[PDB]
DNA sequence: GTACCGGACGTTGC
DNA sequence: GCAACGTCCGGTAC
């Protein structure tokens, strides 16, 4: 399908095959009317060990749109296994407040684990912000 | 190499 | 109300 992003209708980008690291390209509107993106990739170093999503391709979007001030977002990603339930359930504390982020998963993914979900899920962000770490 | 630990948030089962 | 459970993660004990 294709998803709205302000005046802009975006479907999903081309993406590497899951190697085990999930890979995702995330876009949103400028201060201008542009469009822009930014891929993300998983792991690497997080100013939030203690949220177990942090470390995903959802959870570098919510930090990337906390930081940068952006209020919609809407980001694509390739795992098969769908969005982990960290991610479902931890995402809109890390987001800031009022802000729409919406997680598309690869189209015919399959959950396999308990919380993970195959489908696109609209994150909505709440007044709470995440703890700090230390 | 395998096997756990662990913060943190909401969900499900009891 | 409480126990298990969810990583795309590192880190620690065998
Ligand atoms: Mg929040
Ligand atoms: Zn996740």
């Amino acid at each position: 399908g294709s998803y709205a992003l302000g005046p802009y209708q975006i479907s999903a980008p081309q993406l590497p095959a899951y190697n085990g690291q999930t890979v995702g390209t995330f876009y949103y509107v400028n201060d201008a009317g542009g469009l822009e993106s930014k891929v993300f990739s998983s792991g690497g170093p997080t100013p939030y060990p203690n949220y177990a999503n942090a470390g995903h391709v959802a959870g570098q979007s919510a930090l990337f749109m906390r930081d940068n001030g952006i209020s919609e977002g809407l980001v694509f990603h390739n795992n098969p296994e769908g969005t982990c339930g960290f991610c479902v359930n931890m995402t809109e504390t890390l987001l800031p407040e009022n802000a729409k982020m919406t997680v598309v998963p690869p189209e015919g993914a399959i959950p396999v684990k308990r919380g993970a979900t195959g489908e696109t899920k609209v994150f909505t962000g709440n007044s709470n912000s995440p703890k700090s770490p230390h």
